[PDB]
């Protein structure tokens, strides 16, 4: 047992809560926003000794990433933008922050009773995704 041991499984979401909002802060434009808006994502979080792997499954977009706690990589998101990443686990929080272009969005996943609560922020602007199990 392990660092990540109640965030692994498969996920679904269930509820969202301005995600329009968030998307428009960090710049989507609007046909991007309209169908990832409508999107029902699985999230996947796997461990592999100290590497974690999220993947986001819909009909919008499949993304997958794989790293290590405290380790920068790059990555493309699920809207095309080019960032750098650095995941890092603070009491029990998983804080996901995402560097392009001068901006900074943090997401951070959190364990809720039977619930994995995603947050998303930029600037002052707060999405909240409510996944279940499976
Ligand atoms: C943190 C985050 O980012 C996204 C994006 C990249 C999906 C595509 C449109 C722009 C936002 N969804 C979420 C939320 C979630 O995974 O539920």
């Amino acid at each position: 047992s392990h660092m990540c041991d109640a965030f692994v499984g498969t996920w679904k979401l269930v509820s969202s809560e301005n995600f329009d909002d968030y998307m428009k802060e960090v710049g989507v434009g609007f046909a991007t926003r309209k169908v990832a808006g409508m999107a029902k994502p699985n999230m996947i979080i796997s461990v592999n000794g100290d590497v974690i792997t999220i993947k986001s499954e819909s009909t919008f977009k499949n993304t997958e990433i794989s790293f290590i706690l405290g380790q920068e990589f790059d990555e493309v998101t699920a809207d095309d933008r080019k960032v750098k990443s650095t995941i890092t686990l603070d009491g029990g929080v998983l804080v996901h922050v995402q560097k392009w272009d001068g901006k900074s969005t943090t997401i951070k996943r959190k364990r809720e009773d039977d619930k994995l609560v995603v947050e998303c922020v930029m600037k002052g602007v707060t999405s909240t995704r409510v996944y279940e199990r499976a």
